[PDB]
């Protein structure tokens, strides 16, 4: 994007549908009461939901549909500021509008308070901070791990890994926050009923947890070595020509820095 | 076909065989009452049982065993009109010999209204109708995404990621429509009951739904483009050859039309 | 086997196993009472449990691990009339020992009729044997298809594939016949409780479903079209050397019917 | 490792993390009552946590997570003696911070004992030995034949199979033993709460179980021939260079034995 990425707007709308349809399905299938199999149900649904769309739009936009995943995206450098923040804003929006249009079609009564995120009585919101942290950190680092184009033959489908993964934060998770894992998830049910106790929660664990997941892999696990030069020029995008000059000053490591930025 | 296609005649015998089984397995799994464990296990029968159908002759028919999915295939101009309509009237007798057959096995009492797609009392037909295209349109996203051979190689089944997307629509759908998602499916039970109160919603919605994924993938999300030639070329069929002319008028995009349509 | 095949008595080791293990595990997850989520649990544990010993054992002998699918290898023409009878035992055999080992360590009250195969009082024996043949027929069909080595690189996990099969029989069927889907599992609890009442049921449905399963895929949906002389030479094993002779009476079809057969 | 190996310490910290998360999530979600669908919950979650993780680490160490299973691979002659106690010295460290991390996230009351494995009052300790032995035992057998790089290319993902094995594990053991089937995971909760009644029973089955699982495998189902000289060679590392000689003492079977072990 300085010509011609409609594969740059097409992977916006793709985040902003598969949000709709995420929030949309995980928040409706949540209405009600229940954990037993409450949980069970609960936790497939949005794992389900969330394999259903990076089937759908993992190809297109690499199915983020998470603030939280964008995030950890970008200071994993793998995407521009720009892309990041577009990508918020539609998954943002996104939400929003499932959970709009999720309330459009739900009889009251069962609307409940749209299965807004929210912590056990007994669970302070430091330690539902800290769930919410190890709840995105292995989603995250599932989602790298198998998002990584350098590994296996023998993944399968990465849809289904990260949606299995949402499942299992969720299996345990619920009991103590709802299980966010997802601001923007969070986001929609919270400006819907004009409720934010403990918002402050899913927002920053899971935005802690991604970084912890993004930093975990690329600087421990499986680095994924970049020099700052790389780094910038991926936040920033504009990658690598429109530059003037026959031989164009690019060339022999000799010290002189690196030739600009 | 207008040449020894048997391998139109076998897709068309998968397609019946399909819905008969997918029918008869999905609606014999739900006859009973109960949500809770009664929607997981419901959501999880019919989607294994497309699961199962599309891995068992998926490669033979595309495995539709959905007027729905077969209409989006249709306005996606992946198959002709002659199929589509075949496809559609197969999987129409092959629900009804599913529901037929599940029927003469099935003891009474236990039959009710043999699992027949039905309104929740809070919910207007209007609301369902919307539900009925959200949950078609996240099924049939899925599968244009995932049948879809410009992509993926870390898709992993795409049988399970299709029957697992069906699994979603019903984990949230079954409580407000019982989940049509197929109007051969919502058909058979209504046909063999005697009871069409409502069923325009399990038509209109899958149809709607799936025109909306078909359109939302094939003109946004990942474009297919086609030109009006090959799209005509397509719902009639009857490619490339059978000819007359020795260097043959076809050649030369020089304005002169298109050497006919 | 005419010459140095442990790769025959290893195949026979590993369909003795995985019959072990198969329905130690199905048949110890069986054990109580309950089918909402009852049915859940023991569908997923038999169908995880195939999935398991397919990937266990797959590429090492088929993982039949079920007479009623080995017949239908048989009549499939796809093993010997040896190695199915040698099969069979083994995962006669084989059964038997896990539903041993499992009265062993299972506390009696607990034992039951050790998830002894059994009929619904309102489904007939005629009935109950068509359920048996749907089962089974949906069952092999997804085994031939998944198998058939002529298809798919989207298969995902053949194993999976074949166990969800498995748990969507006993989804629909553990309602109406405990679904029995292998001669074998039933065969276990029945020899070790010493009671057969109904028995019939489960080696002839089963049976019948495998060979509708298998006729169904081969000659219809998708042919694998042998001549009888391929056929016969299959049933028998013995191919294709140790013959006598320089130039060797083989070949020119000129009508000569075969060089004999 | 006689040369820069960080690939080795990564491994290291990947099962670190690995079992960390593995307990905490999979203790995490059993916290509380119930079998029915507790029994499916929490098998599911161990199973989904580990799937997760050996999506997650599994290529950069293996994803053993457990003690029972580094053994496995021990006597199996995949791992180096010295690796083999890191990895269950990182597991057995890693478990216990998982399940600390978890205390201190999770409200009394719904801590109990933090799931720690125990067996059924009408279970003897021998019979609960054979059943943890039986459960590691097809466990370790799926993750050899799915680590297997000699089979299949319709694995799907291994993760997935592993995990499902180990959920199968726990929908049949867990009302017999809890199902320990990995030494760490029952450790962490013993040291934690100062109970080690009937412990041995945690250490000894699933070590036997993998022990006969890498036999079985090994030494018949699929043969991985090794001389004694290769494995030797492998439970101390350090192959194949380093040392001296233009022609160098390496070359001839001419029955001087080997030339040096």
């Amino acid at each position: 994007w300085e010509l011609r990425s409609a594969s740059f707007w097409r992977a916006i709308c793709a985040e902003f549908f598969a949000s709709l349809f995420y929030v949309f399905f995980g928040l409706g299938a949540s209405l009600r009461w229940a954990g037993p199999l409450h949980v069970l149900q609960v936790a497939l649904a949005f794992g389900l939901a969330l394999a259903t769309l990076v089937q759908a739009v993992g190809h297109i936009s690499g199915a983020h549909v998470n603030p939280a995943v964008t995030f950890a995206f970008l200071v994993g450098s793998q995407m521009s500021l720009l892309r990041a923040i577009c990508y918020m804003v539609a998954q943002l929006l996104g939400a929003v509008a499932g959970a709009a249009v999720l309330y459009s079609v739900t009889p009251p009564a069962v609307r409940g308070n749209l299965a807004l995120n929210t912590l056990h009585p007994g669970v302070s919101v430091g330690q539902a901070t800290i769930v919410e942290i190890f709840l995105t950190l292995q989603f995250v680092l599932c989602i790298f791990a198998t998002y990584d184009e350098r590994r296996n033959g023998r993944l399968g489908s990465v849809a289904l890994a990260v949606g299995f993964s949402l499942t299992l934060g969720h299996l345990f998770g619920m009991y103590y926050t709802g299980a966010g894992m997802n601001p923007a998830r969070s986001f929609a049910p919270a400006i819907l009923t004009r409720n934010f106790t403990n918002h402050w929660v899913y927002w920053v664990g899971p935005v802690i947890g991604a970084g912890l997941g993004s930093l975990l892999y690329d600087f421990l696990l499986f680095p994924r070595l970049k020099s700052v030069s790389e780094r910038l020029s991926i936040l920033k995008g504009s990658r690598p020509s429109e530059s003037n000059g026959q031989p164009e000053v690019t060339g022999e490591p000799v010290e002189l820095k690196t030739q600009a930025l």
